[PDB]
């Protein structure tokens, strides 16, 4: 659908970079003011570093993916630098929030909260019939009012039938992938289970790198004889016996994203 018919094109003058938030290989991310009054996140591709039409694959997912527990797609600007625009939240992403003042005096109740509201965002990624592939503490991100939203779709896929195989010299970060992720280079949603049963670790334990004194092999040597994480210091074991079916070995075995939510509301309205 031409730029010229595109809802979702801007002119670029709409547009009011304020506070640089961060910088990569890939370009930079900005707040900044929509027509002057609406806080928005500007994400720029820095030229020549990747292909304008991958950078935009983000945007075109995004598109066919909202709802509330998912950051929303404002706008795109398709021309000299490439933009993409969406609504702003706050409170910047979950792993730095959990470090700061506000964060630490945060109750087991709210952080349970919080899991539920990141579980139900899933649980529509989930039924729309798509993966995310990247589900991190990191690529959560939180607004004004503590409230949580699935964030960064660079590598979030729909699927045709359950299977996406990624291209065999491909690498995601250990310690959040799952075995058969890592292994076969097979993702499905339940993939993203795993991970998001490693995400709960970073949850509860503030800030904290996953699989507290291990490098990627001593990780992938204790999976393989059916060890699991080290129970997170301060961790319910309710929560903790929820990370562990997030663990099983089977995928098929791995809960639901919907069970899991109603289970993290009982955890967080019995407290
Ligand atoms: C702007 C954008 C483009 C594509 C995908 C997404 C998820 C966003 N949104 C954001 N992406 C990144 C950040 C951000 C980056 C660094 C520090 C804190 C926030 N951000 C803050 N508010 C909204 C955002």
């Amino acid at each position: 659908k031409p730029w010229w018919e595109d809802e979702w094109e801007v002119p670029r003058e709409t547009l009011k970079l304020v506070e640089r938030l961060g910088a990569g290989q890939f370009g930079e991310v900005w707040m900044g003011y929509y027509n002057g009054h609406t806080k928005v996140a500007v994400k720029s591709l820095k030229q020549g570093s990747m292909s304008p039409d991958a950078f935009l694959a983000e945007a075109n997912l995004m598109k066919q993916l909202q709802h509330q527990r998912l950051v929303r797609l404002y706008a795109v600007v398709t021309q000299e630098p490439i933009y993409i625009i969406t609504e702003y939240m706050e409170n910047g992403s979950l792993v730095d929030f959990l470090k700061t003042p506000s964060g630490i005096k945060l109750t087991i109740n709210k952080l349970l909260d919080m899991a539920a509201q990141i579980a139900e965002g899933m649980a529509f990624i989930e039924e729309r019939n798509y993966i995310h592939r990247d589900l991190r503490a990191a690529n959560i991100l939180v607004s004004d009012t503590l409230s949580c939203k699935i964030a960064d779709f660079g590598l979030a896929r729909l699927i045709e039938d359950n299977e996406y195989t990624a291209r065999e010299g491909a690498k995601f970060p250990i310690k959040w992938t799952a075995p058969e992720a890592i292994n076969y280079g097979t993702f499905t949603i339940k993939s993203d289970v795993w991970s998001f049963g490693i995400l709960l670790t970073e949850i509860v334990t503030h800030g904290r790198i996953p699989y507290p004194g291990m490098t990627n092999p001593e990780v992938i040597q204790n999976l393989e004889r059916g060890y699991r994480m080290v129970r997170p210091d301060n961790c319910p074991e309710e929560l903790y016996q929820l990370m562990r079916l997030c663990w099983k070995e089977r995928p098929e075995d791995r809960p639901t994203f919907d069970y899991l939510r109603s289970v993290l509301e009982d955890f967080f309205t019995a407290t």
